């Protein structure tokens, strides 16, 4: 018998990194009707492949709700199924390039059955032995493993630019003498907008992050309706790396632009509207789910609402702002993206100010 | 004032995405004397950022050790020095890239001073609230910070070679109907021998982790000298998708098949090896570094020095066999992989077959 807490981590940290795997393609596609559709049965694959692993990690959530401990064979046996479902963001793919051929809908179809099979194994082991099971053994989810994975997925689409830029954007000294006149500095500079689309990437992501951090923090009991929602809010944070490279691309009219300010904003407000859906989902039945400080009437109440509610209405006011002004919509949505973690790092005054204004 | 706890486990998955950065580059290499001379200098840069990232890393860890408590303020700050961080493998690069122009070490030593300043500002908030402040204050290294790091390592080099099949080798209907003359299973076929190379890359540093995860279980309380041979385990532990590429590749000559089992043995002794130093360390102080069931003479202790001495005693076979055999020995290297996971497997049953025959 062992603790299980690590071992779950891991399957957790394989996980995150398979469900979004998917995403690499995206956002490494190249800048036009071709191009749209290719972008978008990308982006279709990845939220279909985004879904299914994560259905795979919910089953594996819960299978181990019921396995309370782990012992040395069990651990091996977790790693095959770890090493079965790291196929089906592959396996996926081949199918719907390939609906046509019969071959790709049996590897599907293998692959899904060979998880069932290492469960069905593991779950076995465990009932020939009773001392490895729950104590209640021998509908809520476990709240550790919907923490664990949130956080390798923000880790993983925070960090996404950068690693296309510590690889592909290095500049070669060759080119240095060629096409900049041997000054290192302008090789750098031609590659400045790319540098500030990480900036940006990682400000959003990193605070999209801060507000989750804040919430789970007072969350005594997860539900499957928190956990589907939180699945919608991160499957969309996948997409803001591709939302701001396309932002800091060059733009050969303004509509350009502004289209691309619209979308950007778009990922920015689904990302976080199913974060403020969490808490209210959580209100509803607060008091079985919620910490005691964040009732209604409570000392935190406000200071909560406010902090997962403020990139939904930043980003409504930018999308009006494109909708309405229509010139000075670019200068806004830079001006928030400066602007909202300065209300984050200022929230408990800003709060403190509004209400005695009220 | 707020739990830590989560907010460290998310630093730890960003570290561990950016230590292991310029392992892609290693990789991603083509397969000739120009070629070893590239890849020469790539895997010196891996090795270099690795450990400066650990040395951050490190600084991370004692940092936060002193404020025990985190609120508001505190997440935000850290978030920056996260930031901060995921430039040094990149500004390293161009500082090595480009050693004569002196924009290179001036851009690492303000990246190094930008972290500085930032754990400046952490540190001084804190003492400006003792609450927040740990009760010790207000050389052993925090056992969860090693494990998180490890994990992490250890997820992202496992599947290191999966997410590059599932993004570059997806058959292209075009490609199929023309070189394969519309037989998906020829395609296929033809990608075979990049999967075997992740199923071993899988076993092996899947198998790698299993040891780790046993032995960091039974550990009281980690040190230095410890958290030092572990970050060189890490380091060659990432070699490994590199190495097992490099013996699944066709081979001209059998001295090239000979030269590539070599190598392929000496990383996985050397990413081995380390892991067996930190349990004979920390049985010189077993009496506050381990449990009592670990001690020497105790029930478990044979059992321990198996499980992690399997590989670096199952590699010096295989590595002897090539020098001596020279022609049985890749028939020994793909039969040892295939025995390794049965050796694990029942290692119980083996150790107690051999204490009876002694
Ligand atoms: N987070 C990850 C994990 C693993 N790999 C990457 C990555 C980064 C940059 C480029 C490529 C790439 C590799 C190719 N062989 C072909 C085309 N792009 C992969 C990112």
């Amino acid at each position: 018998i062992q603790c299980s807490q690590r071992m779950l981590s891991f399957s957790d940290a394989l996980l995150s990194i398979i469900a979004t795997v998917m995403i690499l393609p995206v956002t490494h596609t190249e800048i036009d009707r071709s191009v749209q559709r290719l972008l978008a049965t990308r982006i279709a694959v990845y939220l279909m492949t985004f879904l299914i692993v994560t259905v795979a990690w919910a089953a594996h959530t819960r299978l181990f709700q019921v396995v309370g401990k782990t012992d040395d064979t069990l651990a091996l046996l977790n790693l095959a199924c770890m090493m079965t479902i790291t196929f089906l963001p592959y396996t996926f793919s081949l199918m719907v390039t390939f609906p046509d051929v019969p071959l790709g809908i049996f590897l599907f179809c293998v692959c899904v059955i060979a998880i069932g099979v290492v469960q069905a194994l593991i779950v076995g082991y465990a009932f020939h032995f009773p001392h490895l099971l729950s104590p209640q053994i021998q509908e809520p989810l476990s709240k550790e493993r919907v923490e664990a994975f949130s956080d390798g997925v923000y880790a993983i689409v925070a960090t996404l630019l950068i690693l296309d830029i510590c690889e592909d954007n290095v500049p070669d000294p060759k080119d240095v003498k060629e096409r900049f006149s041997g000054s290192l500095v302008a090789a750098l500079s031609a590659t400045g907008p790319r540098f500030l689309a990480y900036f940006g990437s990682f400000a959003t992501v990193g605070l999209l992050w801060f507000a989750h951090h804040s919430l789970f923090l007072h969350v005594r009991k997860a539900t499957r309706a928190m956990g589907l929602l939180n699945t919608l809010s991160l499957a969309f944070v996948g997409g803001l790396p591709l939302a701001y490279q396309q932002t800091s691309a060059f733009a050969r009219q303004p509509r350009d632009e502004l289209e691309r300010v619209r979308v950007s904003c778009t990922i920015i407000f689904l990302a976080s509207i199913f974060q403020l859906a969490m808490w209210t989902t959580a209100l509803l039945h607060q008091a079985e789910t919620l910490q005691p400080s964040v009732w209604f009437g409570g000392r935190e109440h406000v200071l909560m609402f406010a902090k997962l509610a403020l990139y939904p209405c930043a980003s409504l006011l930018a999308f009006a702002s494109t909708c309405l002004l229509s010139r000075f919509s670019v200068g806004i949505f830079h001006l928030m993206q400066i602007a909202v973690p300065c209300a984050f790092l200022l929230l408990r005054l800003l709060v403190g100010l509004a209400l005695a204004t009220l």
